[PDB]
């Protein structure tokens, strides 16, 4: 509350440690059904279906251009990219199959990292 703060955590280097995270996400073999944007107009049902789209390449421009205000917001794209995922693949697929992979990675470095 006013006044009354928990000791002060060091921040300094999140941004370039998210940054490691994602570089780690886009170079996993596993990354390429979530490099780019998918394509809504070759892709039926995605734009009514997904209502925010989210992909690695997003995820880099709003981290180089300090649109995540902290560490939660970034975790929270990251994390909507699989839901997606979710959402609109089958389980046994290899986008679905990818999508489980990536996030287990995902997850791993970030309890690791933070
Ligand atoms: C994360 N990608 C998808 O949920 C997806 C769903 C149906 C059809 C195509 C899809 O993504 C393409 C992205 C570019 O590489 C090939 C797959």
């Amino acid at each position: 509350s006013m006044s009354v703060k928990k000791p002060k955590r060091d921040d300094s280097k999140d941004l370039a440690l998210c940054s490691m995270i994602l570089t780690e996400m886009e170079t996993h073999e596993d990354a390429w059904p979530f490099l780019l944007p998918v394509n809504l107009k070759l892709v039926p049902g995605y734009k009514k279906v997904i209502k925010k789209p989210m992909d690695f390449s997003t995820i880099r421009e709003k981290l180089s251009s300090g649109q995540y205000p902290n560490l939660e917001t970034f975790a929270l794209d990251v994390r909507l990219v699989f839901d997606n995922c979710e959402t609109f693949n089958e389980d046994d697929s290899d986008i679905g199959r990818a999508g489980h992979n990536m996030r287990k990675y995902f997850e791993k470095k970030w309890t690791d990292t933070f």
